């Protein structure tokens, strides 16, 4: 756990940003370059806020598998000069499982706030909130509105990103390395 | 901080309670026997929720120091069978200064939830809400309302209770051995 919540904390301080969208103030993870990701529900615009401050969307791409079933991450490019530090490495092939997991959040709601979810195990499948999504990561925790966006960590791996949440169970979207190029 | 953290989530987990009182809700810490704290501002009734089940308070104490200045703690005796985890151990006898300190606050708007803080200094003397108060410990990191009562630790101490906040900064009340007994 400890070791999960210092390689969180470099993290966000290094990647992590504030965006807010029409849709909500979320978390978000810069990618690589201009690229970075956030949960399909905050609908980014042709603008956003980052960190209170105007930003074009280039590009934004919302995930579907193969059948087109919803993966429930949007990426979007930033019209923007400076480059996020590549953590493409930091991104596994397929869903990572792991004993003990941090989720980070980084909003106004939740400024810099970790939380220890411990086991992720592959769901897969999953009806969320309506719509069929697939590559989902499941952890049990106390889950409340606003945690979507937060960023699913443990040592030296970066998951996937927080997209819901019901009683005491919350699911990421898997964050695949293949999804970046 | 990883250290600091694993120490938070394992304290957290044996002492801490979600406490509503009339005044909001709040993070408490069980310290031995039936005693527990609370920041000053919870102003506990009669009787209080804890985790949901009301409780009755045999006595609630305002601390104050020999010249009478606001301390900004309460400490209350519950009505109920079981005993805290005596933690007197891990208060110091004298305000604590850490190079790394976690904040963890556990209620509905905030489950389980810490926060790396890095650096808590004595600050001592501060002006309190228009209340001089004594004994504070400052650390920097962009503070919310509902984070009062939230417990200030690091590796094998508990340093404060968590008091107040303005804009990047917050304050704990020192939560010092000598309080009990």
């Amino acid at each position: 756990m400890g070791p999960a919540f210092e390689f969180a904390v470099a993290m966000m301080k290094r990647n992590s940003s504030t965006v807010k969208t029409e849709y909500g103030e979320f978390t978000m993870l810069g990618i690589y370059d201009r690229w970075a990701v956030l949960p399909r529900h905050a609908k980014p615009g042709p603008t956003i806020l980052m960190n209170d401050q105007e930003v074009g969307v280039l590009d934004a791409k919302e995930l579907v598998d193969k059948d087109g079933t919803n993966l429930e991450l949007t990426l979007l490019k930033l019209n923007r000069n400076e480059k996020f530090r590549d953590i493409r490495g930091f991104l596994a092939k397929e869903e990572v499982e792991v004993n003990e997991a941090v989720l980070a959040i980084n909003t106004s709601k939740f400024p810099n706030m970790y939380i220890p979810v411990g086991q992720v195990t592959e769901y897969g499948f999953l009806n969320l909130g309506g719509t069929p999504t697939k590559r989902m990561l499941m952890y049990n925790f106390p889950t409340r509105a606003g945690q979507c966006g937060g960023v699913l960590m443990s040592t030296g791996k970066v998951l996937g990103i927080h997209v819901g949440g019901n009683g005491h169970q919350g699911f990421s979207a898997a964050l695949l390395k293949h999804y970046f190029n």
